[PDB]
RNA sequence: AGGAGGACACAAACGGCGCGCG
C-alpha cells in the first residue's frame, strides 16, 4: 500500500478517521477498502506494482 | 333513719514572528 500514500516511512506521520455511523461502514468497506482500489484511476496501471 | 330537698446543570483560543519535520 505505501506506494499509493507515496509513503516513506521515514518517520511520515500519518492520520486516522473512524466512520461511525453505518452508512459511513458500508461506504468504506465498498468504496474506500484497499483491496477495492488495486487499478489506478489515471491510467490502466496497477497501483500494487511490487515494492 | 322515714320523707323531702340537695440548589440542578458546568472542563483550557486567536493573531503574528521564528524554527523544524514531512
Amino acid at each position: 500500500v505505501c506506494a499509493a500514500y507515496n509513503a516513506d516511512f521515514d518517520g511520515d506521520q500519518m492520520a486516522v478517521h473512524v466512520p461511525l455511523t453505518l452508512e459511513a461502514q458500508l461506504e468504506a468497506r465498498a468504496l474506500m477498502m484497499s483491496t477495492n482500489n488495486i487499478l489506478s484511476p489515471a491510467n490502466g496501471e496497477p497501483i500494487i506494482v511490487p515494492s
